[PDB]
C-alpha cells in the first residue's frame, strides 16, 4: 500500500498460479443452510477458506475475542481475522478433465487457431466433442507393417467385389426364371416390364450398397497411410473402425485435453523457424497468413510463458464479497449472478466423477466433459458462443467479462466514473448582485458540507464539550453555530459543475456566500460557459479539501481567471442579452433630445456646454437633460481618444488635465466603467464592438482589471435594461402583409394559365416564379422596416445584438490526445508551416489559422527593414503591423512540426487561448483540444468523424499524380481526365469518374477546363480527397495541412470558432506510427517514428483515431478504450507491462495524473523561507 509503483503487467494463469492465489477448494455448490442462513461448509461462502463473517470471530465460537488472532479454529476450521478478508481471499475449483478458456478459442482473431494452424470451424469440433483428432502416430510400426496390412486390406476388398460379383448373378439368374412362366402364363408388354424394371431397381442397389463398401474400405487404407498428426476425423465410424484395426499405431482424443496434449509435444522454435520463411512465393494471404499467425507464435517464443495457460486444470473464484448473497429489504433474498454460474461448474464437474468412476459409457462421458466445458465458457463470457444463460425472466446472466466490462445494459464504461463525499445539488437561481468570484449558498447545504469544520470551531470553543455533543449541535440546527459557519466558509473555495460537462470551463470555482433560500445563486456572466438555462436546471457543487485542492481551485479553477474561451480565444463572460440591450440604450446618441446642444448665435452662447460631468448628471435628474442627448462637456479623469490626444496635449497623460468632446452623457458613464488608462471610445454599443473593446482590455490588463471591468459592465447593462423602455404588446408585434400576398399570389395562379399552353417556355417558368417569390420578398423586407420606428423594442433588441451523439466523438478524441502535453520549453526546430495572412489589393480565417502563433523565420519586408522576429507571441497588434508592411505569407511552428521527443514543446504549441499568455509547461493540450472540438458536436457530425477515422471519403476525388497539363474528355460512361506530365514520362489518366462529381473550381479566376495547368496537389474534381492517397503523394507534413483545412471548413460553415491549434493536436497522433516494411527487426506492426528514429525499412502511415489510441503504450488504458477482450489477451501473452506513463492509468489506480501539478518537476518543489524573512 505504498500507492507509488513502477510497473503493472500480466500474463496467463497457469494451473499452478491459481492454486497457489487459491485457499481452499470449493467442493459443494451450496450457498447457505435454509434454516440457519449460515455458510455451509466446502461450498461457496465457506468460512474455511475465504474468511469468517465476523470479524475476529470463527464459525462455532470457540475464539471471539481479539485476544486470538493469526490463528485458525481445531473444530471449524476458520482462521481468526478480520472479516474484510473474505473480499481478497479466492478459492478454486479442481476440474475432473482440462477445459479450454473461451478467449484464446472465440477471440478474433482465434488464438488457439493461430497457434496451432486449426480452422475456427474446425477447432470449435474439437474442445466441444464434435470430431477426434489424431494426438500420436507410430510411422516405424506403420513403416514396417505397410506391406502385410496393404496385403489383409486388398483381400478383404476383394473378398467385397468377388461377393458383389456372387450375389448379383445369382440375383440376375433368377429374374430370367419369372419371365419364362410369363411367356406361357399372361403375356402383355407392361405386365413384365414392370418386374423388369423393378429387378433392375433391385440390382442396382446391390451394386450400390457393394460400392458404398469398397469407398468406405479405401477410405479407411487411404486414411491409414497419410494418417499423421493434428489431423481431423469427424466420421467417428471410420475411427472406430480405424482403432478397431491398426488400433496400436496411433493415438486420439476428443475435447480439451486433446488441445491440451498437442501443446505437450510441441516446438515453438522449430514452429517459428517454419514460419520465419518468407520464400514460397506467398505473394498473396498465404505468407501474410504465415505472418499474421506468426504474431501468435513469436509472442510465446520471446517470453517464458507456457501456451499451457490456455486450457485450464483449475478454475479460480472469485471472494464472496464482490459476488454477495444478502437479504433484500422486506425479507426477500438477493444475490450475484456468479453464484449460479459458479454452481453450474461445480456441478457438472462433480457428476462428471461420478460418471468416471461409474465407468460410464464414453458418451455419457464425453457428453458430460461437454457441458463442463460450456459451463466455464459461460462463468468467463456468457453468450459469446451459443444462447447465453438466462435466469427468470429470460435475462442472460452476468459473467465476468461483463463485469470486467462494466456492461450494465449494454455499456456503461466507466463514464459514471464514482460517487464523491462532499458533495451537493440545487436549483439554480440568477445572482446578479455578486461578484463573479462569488456565488450563492443555501445555509443548508453549506451547513451539511462543512459539517465536519463546523464541528470543529464549535469544539474549540466552550459551546459544546465534546465532539459528539458538536454533532447534535449542528444536526439540530442550534441558532449558534450560523455565526461559526461563516467563518470556516470564509475564504474556502467551493467547486461548481453543470451536467453534461463539455469543456472545463463548465466546473469553476467561487467564493461561496451564505444566502437564504434553497437554491443556488448563480453569476449572470458564467452562464455562457455552464450553458446554464434558468428554467429548472441545477447545479452541483464540490468542497475542496486538502490544502493542494484548495490552491488549484483558488489558482487554476477561479470563477475571474477563466474569461477567454480556451477554444478561440475569445472572452466567455461578455456582457449579453440585457446587459447588451441596457449599454446600448445608454451610449446610443438621439438628435433633437431634451438637452441637446446648440451652436452659439449672436443672442446666447452655447447651451449644450456643461461644467463637469458631475453637473450633467445634475441636469440630467431635472428635466433639462437627455442621457442620450449630444452635449459636449470637459472631463479631467477621463482619458481622450488617442487620435486626439497627440493634438490636444502630446506632452503625455493627463491624470488630472481637462479637454473637451462632445459624446452623449451615456457615453460618459459607460467610458467610467472601463479602466482609467484606456481611451475614450464614443459610439453606440453594438454586440460586436463590446466584443472588440473586451478583446482589446484582455491583453492590455491583467485579468483582474478585466474581471472587474466586465463586472461594472454588468451593473450598468442591468440598470439601464430596466430603464430602456423594452417592453413587448400586441402593436410591436402583430402583422399590410395580408393584402401583400393576396396579390402576388394570384400571379402565380395566373401563371398556370400559361404553363397549360401558350406561355410556358418551360425555364420563364422556374424563372418566373424564383423572380416574383423574390421580389415580394424584397418587399416584405421593406414593409418589415417600413412600420416600426427604429426604437421599436424588438428591432432595438435586433439591432443591439443581443439575440447528445457528440459525446461520442469526443471520448474517442479524448482517448487518442488525452497523453498529449506540454513537457519542455523549447525543442528548438526550425521548420514550421505557411500561414495565407491577408490576401490584398483580408483573410477571416487568420483569426483561428495566423492569430496566437509563433514565428519559425523572422517576417522580412521587400525593403528590406525586418518587422515582426522569429520567436514572437504574433498578436494581434502584430497582425495590423505586419499588414501595413504589405506581406502576404509568414512561416510560423506548430506541433505538426514540433520534434519534442515527449508530447510537445511551449514554443511550437503558441499561446494558451484561456490565459492569453505563452502556454505553460503543465497544461495538458490533447484534452483541452479534444474538448474545443466536442463541444460544438451540438457537410456535418457525420463527415468530421470520417476525417477523424482517416476512412475513405464516400465520393472520392481524384488528386493530380504529377503536375502538367490536363486533357479533359466527357463520355456518357464518365468523365476522363489526362494529366499530361511536364516531364515527358508516362502521361496520369483518371478514367471513369461519375459525372456529377463536378469539376473542381479554380489573377483570371474561373473553372478548371481543357489544356489548364496543375500542380502536384490539386484536387482535381469536387469532393473529398482519399487522405490515404495524398499521403503517398506529398507527404505525411501535407497531409496534416489538409487534413485540418477540411476539418475547419466543415466547423467553419455553421459559424463555429476553434483555433487551428486544437485540431493540429489530434492530427498529430494520426501520423505517429509507421510501418515498418519487413525485415534486423521484423513485419508491419505499427510502431513509434521516435522510437524507431532514434535507434538504429519503414512507410509513413495515416490511421484512424480509434485505430491509433488502441496502439497506445499502455494495455489497461486501451483495454478501457474499445473491446478489452482483444486487448487482453495480446497484453497476457506478450507479458506486456504497463509502466504507468499515461494520466488514464494513474486515474485507475488513483495516482497521481502526470500533468499540470503532477509533473515531476512542479510536484517536487520544496518550499523553505528566506533566513532574511526568518529572523525578522
Ligand atoms: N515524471 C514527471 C516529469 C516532469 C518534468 O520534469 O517535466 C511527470 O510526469
Ligand atoms: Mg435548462
Ligand atoms: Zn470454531
Ligand atoms: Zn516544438
Amino acid at each position: 500500500d505504498v500507492n507509488f509503483f513502477d510497473e503493472l503487467r500480466i500474463g496467463l494463469a497457469t494451473a499452478d498460479d491459481i492454486r497457489n492465489w487459491s485457499y481452499g477448494e470449493v467442493k459443494k455448490p451450496e450457498t447457505i443452510n435454509y434454516r440457519t442462513l449460515k455458510p455451509e461448509k466446502d461450498g461457496l461462502f465457506c468460512e474455511k477458506i475465504f474468511g469468517p463473517t465476523r470479524d475476529w470471530e470463527c464459525y462455532c465460537g470457540k475464539y471471539k475475542r481479539v485476544r486470538f488472532k493469526g490463528i485458525i479454529c481445531e473444530r471449524c476450521g476458520v482462521e481468526v481475522t478480520r472479516a474484510k478478508v473474505r473480499r481478497e481471499r479466492m478459492g478454486h475449483i479442481e476440474l475432473a478433465a482440462p477445459v479450454t478458456h473461451i478467449w484464446y478459442f472465440k477471440g478474433v482473431p482465434s488464438r488457439l487457431g493461430y497457434l496451432l494452424d486449426l480452422a475456427p470451424k474446425d477447432l470449435e469440433k474439437i474442445i466441444y466433442f464434435a470430431a477426434y483428432v489424431i494426438t500420436s502416430v507410430d510411422d516405424e510400426m506403420r513403416h514396417n507393417e505397410l506391406s502385410t496390412l496393404e496385403a489383409e486390406m486388398a483381400v478383404e476388398k476383394k473378398a467385397v467385389e468377388d461377393q458383389r460379383d456372387a450375389d448379383l448373378e445369382a440375383r440376375a439368374q433368377k429374374l430370367e426364371a419369372d419371365l419364362a412362366e410369363l411367356e406361357a402364363e399372361g403375356a402383355k408388354s407392361d405386365v413384365r416390364r414392370k418386374v423388369r424394371d423393378s429387378g433392375e431397381r433391385e440390382m442396382r442397389q446391390l451394386r450400390d450398397r457393394a460400392q458404398r463398401e469398397l469407398d468406405r474400405l479405401d477410405e479407411i487404407w487411404n486414411t491409414f497411410t497419410k494418417l499423421a498428426p493434428k489431423q481431423l476425423i469427424v466420421d467417428e465410424v471410420l475411427y472406430r473402425e480405424l482403432q478397431d484395426r491398426y488400433g496400436e499405431y496411433f493415438t486420439g482424443a476428443m475435447g480439451a485435453e486433446s488441445i491440451k496434449k498437442l501443446i505437450e509435444n510441441f516446438d515453438i522454435d522449430a514452429e517459428a523457424e517454419s514460419l520465419r520463411e518468407v520464400i514460397r512465393s506467398g505473394k498473396g494471404q498465404k505468407k501474410l497468413r504465415a505472418l499474421k499467425r506468426l504474431k501468435v507464435v513469436a509472442a510465446f517464443q520471446q517470453s517464458g510463458n507456457s501456451p499451457m495457460g490456455m486450457v485450464l486444470d483449475a478454475v479460480p473464484v472469485i471472494p464472496p464479497e464482490l459476488r454477495p448473497m444478502v437479504q433484500l429489504d422486506g425479507g426477500r433474498f438477493a444475490t450475484s449472478d456468479l453464484n449460479d454460474l459458479y454452481r453450474r461448474v461445480i456441478n457438472r464437474n462433480n457428476r462428471l466423477k461420478r460418471l468416471i468412476d461409474l465407468g460410464a459409457p464414453e458418451i455419457i462421458v464425453n457428453n458430460e466433459k461437454r457441458m463442463l466445458q460450456e459451463s466455464v465458457d459461460a462463468l468467463f463470457d456468457n453468450g459469446r458462443r451459443g444462447r447465453p444463460v438466462t435466469g427468470p425472466g429470460n435475462r442472460p446472466l452476468k459473467s465476468l467479462s461483463d463485469l470486467l466490462k462494466g456492461k450494465q445494459g449494454r455499456f456503461r464504461q466507466n463514464l459514471l466514473g464514482k460517487r464523491v463525499d462532499y458533495s451537493g445539488r440545487s436549483v439554480i437561481v440568477v445572482g446578479p448582485q455578486l461578484k463573479l468570484h462569488q456565488c450563492g449558498l443555501p445555509k443548508l447545504m453549506a451547513l451539511e458540507l462543512f459539517k465536519p469544520f463546523v464541528m470543529k470551531r464549535l469544539v474549540d470553543l466552550n459551546h459544546a464539550q465534546n465532539i459528539k455533543s458538536a454533532k447534535r449541535m449542528v444536526e439540530r440546527q442550534r441558532p449558534q453555530v450560523w455565526d461559526v459557519l461563516e467563518e470556516v466558509i470564509a475564504e474556502h473555495p467551493v467547486l461548481l459543475n453543470r451536467a453534461p460537462t463539455l469543456h472545463r470551463l463548465g466546473i469553476q470555482a467561487f467564493e461561496p456566500q451564505l444566502v437564504e433560500g434553497k437554491a443556488i445563486q448563480l453569476h449572470p456572466l458564467v452562464c455562457e460557459a455552464f450553458n446554464a438555462d434558468f428554467d429548472g436546471d441545477q447545479m452541483a457543487v464540490h468542497l475542496p479539501l486538502s490544502a493542494e485542492a484548495q490552491a488549484e481551485a483558488r489558482i487554476l479553477m477561479l470563477s475571474s481567471n477563466n474569461i477567454l474561451s480556451p477554444a478561440s480565444g475569445k472572452p466567455l463572460a461578455m456582457p449579453r442579452l440585457d446587459m447588451v440591450t441596457g449599454l446600448y440604450y445608454l451610449t446610443t446618441l438621439v438628435e433633437g433630445a431634451t438637452g441637446e446642444y446648440q451652436a452659439a448665435t449672436k443672442d446666447a452662447p452655447e447651451q449644450g456646454v456643461y461644467s463637469s460631468p458631475a453637473e450633467a448628471i445634475m441636469a440630467m435628474d431635472r428635466g433639462a437633460l437627455s442621457v442620450r442627448a449630444k452635449i459636449k462637456v470637459r472631463l479631467t479623469e477621463l482619458r481622450p481618444p488617442t487620435d486626439l490626444e497627440a493634438q490636444l496635449f502630446e506632452n503625455g497623460w493627463k491624470p488630472g488635465d481637462a479637454w473637451t468632446a462632445e459624446t452623449t452623457l451615456g457615453r460618459v458613464m459607460f467610458n467610467e466603467l472601463l479602466p482609467k488608462s484606456y481611451p475614450f471610445v464614443n459610439e453606440q454599443m453594438h454586440k460586436k464592438v463590446q466584443a472588440r473593446i473586451i478583446n482589446d482590455l484582455a491583453e492590455r490588463f491583467p485579468m483582474i482589471v478585466v474581471a472587474q471591468t466586465v463586472d461594472k459592465l454588468k451593473d450598468a447593462g442591468f440598470y439601464w435594461a430596466t430603464r430602456s423602455g423594452v417592453t413587448v404588446s400586441m402593436a410591436d408585434v402583430l402583422v399590410q402583409k395580408q393584402e401583400i400576398l393576396e396579390r402576388h399570389e394570384a400571379e402565380a395562379d395566373a401563371i398556370e394559365r400559361k404553363y397549360q399552353r401558350g406561355a410556358l417556355n418551360h425555364t420563364e417558368r422556374n424563372e418566373s416564379l424564383v423572380k416574383i417569390w423574390q421580389d415580394a420578398t424584397e418587399e416584405v423586407g421593406k414593409a418589415l422596416e417600413e412600420f416600426y420606428p427604429a426604437d421599436n423594442p424588438i428591432i432595438t433588441i435586433v439591432k443591439s445584438g443581443a439575440t447528445a451523439d457528440s459525446g461520442y466523438l469526443t471520448r474517442r478524441l479524448v482517448d487518442v490526445s488525452q497523453d498529449v502535453i506540454v513537457r519542455e520549453h523549447d525543442c528548438e526546430t526550425e521548420r514550421g508551416i505557411n500561414v495565407t495572412l491577408a490576401e490584398r489589393g483580408r483573410d477571416a480565417h487568420v483569426e483561428t489559422s495566423a492569430f496566437a502563433r509563433t514565428l519559425a523565420t523572422d517576417a522580412v519586408d521587400a525593403n528590406g527593414n525586418v518587422i515582426i522576429e522569429r520567436g514572437h507571441d504574433l498578436g494581434d497588434p502584430a497582425i495590423d503591423a505586419l499588414l501595413a508592411a504589405g506581406i502576404t505569407t509568414v512561416k510560423v511552428r506548430s506541433v505538426l512540426t514540433c520534434t519534442s521527443a515527449t508530447g510537445v514543446c511551449a514554443m511550437c504549441y503558441g499561446r494558451s487561448m484561456a490565459t492569453g499568455k505563452l502556454v505553460d509547461i503543465g497544461e495538458a493540450v490533447g484534452i483541452v483540444a479534444a474538448q474545443s472540438i466536442g463541444e460544438p458536436g451540438t457537410g456535418g457530425l457525420p463527415r468530421v468523424q470520417e476525417l477523424f477515422e482517416a476512412r475513405v471519403p464516400r465520393n472520392k476525388a481524384p488528386i493530380a499524380d504529377v503536375a502538367g497539363r490536363v486533357r479533359l474528355e466527357e463520355s456518357d460512361k464518365f468523365f476522363k481526365i489526362t494529366i499530361v506530365p511536364d516531364d515527358g514520362g508516362e502521361e496520369v489518366v483518371y478514367d471513369k469518374l461519375s459525372k456529377r462529381q463536378r469539376l473542381r473550381v479554380i489573377g483570371t479566376e474561373g473553372v478548371l477546363s481543357d489544356g489548364d495547368h496543375v500542380e502536384v496537389g490539386d484536387q482535381l474534381m469536387e469532393g473529398a480527397a482519399d487522405p490515404h492517397e495524398v499521403l503517398r503523394v506529398q507527404g505525411p507534413r501535407e497531409v496534416q495541412i489538409h487534413l485540418v483545412k477540411e476539418v475547419q471548413e466543415v466547423y467553419r460553415a455553421q459559424g463555429v470558432s476553434i483555433h487551428d491549434k486544437h485540431i493540429e493536436v489530434i492530427v498529430r497522433q494520426m501520423l505517429r506510427r509507421v510501418t515498418i516494411i519487413d525485415s534486423e527487426f521484423l513485419p508491419g506492426s505499427l510502431t513509434e517514428r521516435a522510437e524507431f528514429e532514434a535507434e538504429n525499412a519503414g512507410r509513413p502511415v495515416l490511421m484512424g483515431i480509434t485505430k491509433a489510441s488502441l496502439a497506445t503504450d499502455s494495455w489497461l488504458s486501451a483495454a478501457s478504450f474499445q473491446e478489452t477482450t482483444r486487448v487482453l489477451t495480446d497484453a497476457a501473452i506478450n507479458c506486456r507491462s504497463d509502466k504507468l506513463n499515461g494520466l488514464k492509468e494513474n486515474v485507475i489506480i488513483g495516482k497521481l495524473i502526470p500533468a499540470g501539478t503532477g509533473i515531476s518537476r512542479y510536484r517536487n518543489i520544496q518550499v523553505q523561507p528566506t533566513e532574511e524573512a526568518r529572523a525578522a
